[PDB]
């Protein structure tokens, strides 16, 4: 290898894990609730219709 | 040969090592950590940035 001080691409590969974490947190706690909007964390547009 | 006071051929091989002796402790040194600057006696612009 050429770089011992930073293994950059486990960065890379920890900074696109940490983004499908967020969405697989989304869907459990969305398929857990029942409504769809979850508490207002979307788009409240609706949310107060 | 022709004198025997001053052997100058083996003062130039001294220098020669004595030259090639700061590349080799550079490259200890360089080896040693990971750091490529390793506290710069080299260029400082890229220490700075």
């Amino acid at each position: 290898a050429q770089v011992i001080n930073t293994n950059s691409l486990s960065l890379i590969t920890q900074n696109n894990i940490n983004k499908n974490q967020s969405a697989l947190s989304s869907s459990i706690e969305r398929l857990s609730s029942g409504l769809r909007i979850n508490s207002a964390k979307d788009d409240a547009a609706g949310q107060a219709i």
